[PDB]
């Protein structure tokens, strides 16, 4: 396993916005409770899951546990930076797998719910 993505970085500037607060309180914390959220709640453990190929394929890993910690740390500058991490998480799953796979059906459902929730953000 590679080290997981950073959740703090002292030389990166922090920020808190209404949209970032919403991304934690509403978007992440609601998606977290979905029946399909469990594979996406922590970094992929390639040793545990017996996927020695995972990090040979996926070079920018991302997961909701990392995103949650970043939001709690005020790690992001703006909501778009956080949204990009969600999009990276979804696209990694499409890249690593193939259409119709159970894990892909899970990501597809979560992506739709994510888009529903971010369609309208606070001002
Ligand atoms: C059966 C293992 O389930 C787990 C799980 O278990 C604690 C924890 C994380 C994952 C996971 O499953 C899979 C797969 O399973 C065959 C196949 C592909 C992917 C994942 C996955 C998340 N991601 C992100 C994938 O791209």
């Amino acid at each position: 396993n590679p080290p997981p993505p950073e959740t703090s970085n002292p030389n990166k500037p922090k920020r808190q916005t209404n949209q970032l607060q919403y991304l934690l309180r509403v978007v992440l914390k609601t998606l977290w409770k979905h029946q399909f959220a469990w594979p996406f709640q922590q970094p992929v453990d390639a040793v545990k899951l017996n996927l020695p190929d995972y990090y040979k394929i996926i070079k920018t890993p991302m997961d909701m546990g990392t995103i949650k910690k970043r939001l709690e740390n005020n790690y992001y500058w703006n909501a778009q930076e956080c949204i990009q991490d969600f999009n990276t998480m979804f696209t990694n799953c499409y890249i690593y797998n193939k259409p119709g796979d159970d894990i892909v059906l899970m990501a597809e459902a979560l992506e739709k719910l994510f888009l529903q929730k971010i369609n309208e953000l606070p001002t």
